[PDB]
């Protein structure tokens, strides 16, 4: 039943500071517009082990699987390719992202009805709502 209050099908409804955090990123600027205007559903679910979370939108569509506390590679929409960890902190999933000597960290938690997902990269920090489907 490990994240059991994550499984599921979810919607974005709201995104702040995403375009900065982009370019914190290094994300050019016509994928960062194109990816910008997604409003993806990100779907996760459970199997033993394994966790699953695809994205789904108009720009890109991405799936990882993983089991938690273990590295793995991952090309992200923007095709960076990065060595990622996902691990359960406190209830919270919390993904690591390293390359080229960089760092970003994605935290998605639950928090009343919302699955609220924060993107950090240096000081600069993006906040995006998701809800059911
Ligand atoms: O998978 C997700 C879902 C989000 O709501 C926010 C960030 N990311 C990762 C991501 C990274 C770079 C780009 Cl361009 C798009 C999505």
């Amino acid at each position: 039943h490990m994240c059991d209050a994550f499984v599921g099908t979810w919607k974005l409804v709201s995104s702040e500071n995403f375009d900065d955090y982009m370019k914190e990123v290094g994300v050019g600027f016509a994928t960062r517009k194109v990816a910008g205007m997604a409003k993806p559903n990100m779907i996760i679910s459970v199997n033993g082990d394994v966790i699953t979370i695809k994205s789904e939108s108009t720009f890109k569509n991405t799936e990882i699987s993983f089991i938690l506390g273990q590295e793995f590679d991952e090309v992200t929409a923007d095709d960076r390719k990065v060595k990622s960890t996902i691990t359960l902190d406190g209830g919270v999933l919390v993904h690591v992202q390293k390359w080229d000597g960089k760092s970003t960290t994605i935290k998605r938690k639950r928090e009343d009805d919302k699955l609220v997902v924060e993107c950090v990269m240096k000081g600069v920090t993006s906040t995006r709502v998701y809800e059911r489907a």
